[PDB]
DNA sequence: CCGACGTCGCATCAGC
DNA sequence: GCTGATGCGA
DNA sequence: GTCGG
């Protein structure tokens, strides 16, 4: 891409903050500098010219200058160098080891792929199912493949209930052409913000999943939301499929439109969004788009017909999924 | 200068 | 058990 | 780390 190597530094300077640091506020200024960086459409010649752009401030402008003149970032040369900080950057690689955890792993002498193997009595049930698939979720799905995924989910979907809709979201509805995992949205009539006449809304479709052996493995599941792992089934003779990372999020009928907009994404869109939102005095979750009181406290919430009426509240023109990969 | 930075579900733990 | 952080994830 | 009041 037009300015690769400046977002690859920028991307990589917060995941230092986030995994190191554990300071979230530099992680997302950091990840803001290399999307608007990254929509960019020249390449950029200067700190100078990049810090025209909102979210790149004086300190990335010279990073970039110094980027610029000699291919690297001292500041990353001594990061990479850094025992401590390799440990915890390889280790928060496994799902469910966050920062946090990483450093008592490390305090504890766990520190590699052969560590982690080794004490698998020491990890909970999450980053056990992370440490198991460690190698499968660092590959890409292309889309050809979440296609067929799409058919299973929706399919198996139908065979439990032909009134529950689910909707693939995440950058598949965007359009890529590859996604790191799957994100299903998932509606039901008998679940709207005002009640819910019909328990185990959401148990029924995991269990038809695991039941045809597409979903393997929980990582997570609750009432609304399940994270989990799955994997299509392979031909006579043929090597197994990767297994994939899935995400099903059941969310109020009633509020299909909040819902689809979040997890529709991307997470920095959704950020740049909401805090566009607060900016025009409205608060935006996956539920709901409400007022904001000079109170500070959000009013009630405000009529949603479609995911343009967002738009149209806090006065942005629309933009289709295709163009929110930010 | 300096307060705010998006918003929330599930797992886990501490305190009572 | 309940409640309220905290961690980690979307 | 950046921004806006
Ligand atoms: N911090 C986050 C993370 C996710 N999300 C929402 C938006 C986003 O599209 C996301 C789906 O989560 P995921 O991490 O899978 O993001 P994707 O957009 O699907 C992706 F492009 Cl990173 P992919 O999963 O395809 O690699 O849920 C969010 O709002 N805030
Ligand atoms: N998962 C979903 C997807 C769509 N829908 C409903 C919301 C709209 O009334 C209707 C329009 O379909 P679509 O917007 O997906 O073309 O589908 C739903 O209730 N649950
Ligand atoms: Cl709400
Ligand atoms: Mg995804
Ligand atoms: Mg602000
Ligand atoms: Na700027
Ligand atoms: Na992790
Ligand atoms: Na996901």
């Amino acid at each position: 891409t037009l300015n690769g190597g400046i977002t690859d530094m920028l991307t990589e300077l917060a995941n230092f903050e986030k995994n190191v640091s554990q300071a979230i506020h530099k992680y997302n200024a950091y990840r803001k500098a290399a999307s608007v960086i990254a929509k960019y459409p020249h390449k950029i010649k200067s700190g100078a010219e990049a810090k025209k752009l909102p979210g790149v401030g004086t300190k990335i402008l010279e990073k970039i200058d110094e980027f610029l003149a000699t291919g690297k970032l001292r500041k990353l040369e001594k990061i990479r160098q850094d025992d401590t900080s390799s440990s915890i950057n390889f280790l928060t690689r496994v799902s469910g080891i966050g920062p946090s955890a990483a450093r008592k792993f490390v305090d504890e002498g766990i520190k590699t792929l052969e560590d982690l193997r080794k004490n698998e009595d020491k990890l909970n049930h999450h980053q056990r199912i992370g440490l198991k698939y460690f190698g499968d979720f660092e590959k890409r799905i292309p889309r050809e493949e979440m296609l067929q995924m799409q058919d299973i989910v929706l399919n198996e979907v139908k065979k439990v209930d032909s009134e529950y809709i689910a909707t693939v979201c995440g950058s598949f509805r965007r359009g890529a052409e590859s996604s790191g995992d799957m994100d299903v949205l998932l509606t039901h009539p008998s679940f709207t913000s005002e009640s819910t006449k019909q328990p185990k809304l959401l148990h029924q479709v995991v269990e038809q999943l695991q039941k045809v052996h597409f979903i393997t493995d929980t990582l997570s599941k609750g009432e609304t939301k399940f994270m989990g792992v799955c994997q299509l089934p392979s031909k006579n003779d043929e090597k197994e499929y990767p297994h994939r990372r899935i995400d099903i999020r059941l969310i109020p009928k009633d509020q299909y439109y909040c819902g689809v907009l979040y997890f529709t994404g991307s997470d920095i869109f959704n950020k740049n969004m909401r805090a566009h939102a607060l900016e025009k005095g409205f608060t935006i979750n996956e539920y709901t788009i409400r007022p904001l009181g000079v109170t500070g406290v959000a009013g009630e919430p405000l009529p949603v017909d479609s995911e343009k009426d967002i738009f149209d509240y806090i006065q942005w023109k629309y933009r289709e999924p295709k163009d929110r990969s930010e």
